[PDB]
């Protein structure tokens, strides 16, 4: 009664070799195990196949092993803030608190450039490496408005690294600029813009996709807004909405459109899935699925992206130990709200996060732009 004991105690590699070994486990599943041992890309059927048919204790094996030979230990965070322009929006994404159908413009605010430069100045004595900027889209928040921030953000703060708006969001303000996606994230760029955040992506298949994101830009056009970025030189994140009323073959297919773009133009550096959570928004009365669930699809993103350095998990949508757990299923990345501030007179911290990646025997590295180290905490 020490078999599952010992199989635990194994290291990376062995566990691998272990499972290759065993005599009672289906021959399509040792031959994937096998490609993952080979560094050969796994199929699109394969996937499907992950999906439908291998256990958690499996997939940990594989989707740990590619985790460890790209980053070994290596826990990556950034030292960011967020600005939401708006919290209104012109779209209906069914699983949006934001969706024009459930919230007037009304109930909700609109910064203008002023807004957002007096939210940015705030964080001038905080070390932060990079802004994320994202929300609704709104008619007066357009390409005027998003390169007169951009040229302001530059000149104030101009180490301050701009990872701004989706193709929903581009594909938007470009298609009333009258500009092309290549000529439009050109001009942007030279306004400011550094990245785009992997936000807008949802499902892409039209099958799901006309049923929960109907009104905004398709899957054709957000990849192809990401392919001028990545020929414009700017690195973006991808990310995939997954457990609400997609097929595990719509994510499939959602990497499979992920994976061909990286193959084309390589300027993916995370690719993140987000849990549905079914509150407040109109898939109010659709089941969430279990954690065991998060961690088989970690797990098969890690193994079926085999061209993204990074699988991220957004710590905020989900349980700390969900989050931690995730780190032994593909995941190497980690996003969170870093709030460090003293409350003068009467949130994650540094230190708990540091913690929380110490407690499942990993290597917390703060990160920069580049993915190189600002602090190994490892060392402190
Ligand atoms: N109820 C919901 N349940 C789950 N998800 C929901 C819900 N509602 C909205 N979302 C998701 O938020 C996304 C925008 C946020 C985003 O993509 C992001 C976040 C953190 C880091 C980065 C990055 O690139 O580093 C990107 C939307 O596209 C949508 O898919
Ligand atoms: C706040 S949702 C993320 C940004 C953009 N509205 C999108 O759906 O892509
Ligand atoms: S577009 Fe982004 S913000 Fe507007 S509703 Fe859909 S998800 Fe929410
Ligand atoms: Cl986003």
């Amino acid at each position: 009664g020490t078999e599952n004991l010992y199989f635990q105690s194994m290291d990376t590699t062995s566990k691998l070799a272990l499972i290759l070994a065993d005599a009672d486990l289906p021959a399509a599943l040792k031959a994937i195990a096998l490609k993952v041992q080979n560094q050969e890309r796994i199929t699109f059927d394969e996937g499907v196949y992950l999906y439908e048919n291998a256990e958690l204790g499996y997939l940990g094996v594989l989707a740990n092993y590619i985790r460890e030979q790209k980053h070994g230990d290596n826990t990556y965070f950034n030292r960011n803030f967020h600005i939401e322009p708006t919290n209104v929006c012109v779209y209906d994404c069914k699983f949006c608190s934001y969706s024009r159908l459930i919230k007037q413009k009304e109930e909700g605010w609109e910064m203008s450039v002023d807004g957002m430069m007096e939210v940015l100045k705030k964080y001038d004595h905080e070390p932060v490496t990079e802004v994320h900027i994202t929300g609704g889209v709104v008619p007066k928040q357009n390409l005027e408005f998003y390169s007169d921030f951009f040229r302001r953000a530059k000149a104030h703060r101009p180490e301050l690294h701009i990872k701004a708006l989706t193709p929903v969001e581009y594909y938007y303000i470009f298609k009333k600029a009258k500009l092309s996606h290549y000529d439009g994230m050109k001009y942007m760029q030279e306004a400011g813009l550094d990245s785009m955040p992997g936000g807008g992506a949802e499902i892409f298949h039209p099958e799901v996709r006309e049923k929960i994101a109907h009104d905004k830009c398709n899957a054709e056009q957000w990849l192809d807004i990401h392919e001028q970025a990545h020929k414009l030189g700017m690195k973006t994140n991808a990310t995939m909405l997954y457990g609400h009323i997609e097929q595990f073959w719509h994510r499939v297919d959602h990497m499979e459109r992920l994976r061909r773009q990286q193959d084309k133009t390589g300027g993916f550096q995370a690719f993140i899935p987000l849990k549905f959570r079914n509150q407040h928004n109109q898939m109010d009365h659709v089941p969430e699925v279990s954690v065991i669930e998060d961690l088989r699809n970690y797990a098969i993103a890690r193994i079926y992206m085999d061209n993204f350095d990074h699988i991220k998990a957004y710590w905020a949508m989900i349980s700390r130990q969900t989050a931690q757990l995730s780190l032994n299923f593909g995941v190497d990345d980690i996003d969170g709200t870093l709030d460090d501030t003293t409350k003068i007179y009467s949130a994650m911290s540094t230190r708990d996060l540091v913690d929380l990646i110490k407690q499942v025997k990993r290597k917390p590295i703060e990160r920069d732009t580049l993915y190189n180290v600002v602090t190994d905490y490892s060392q402190v």
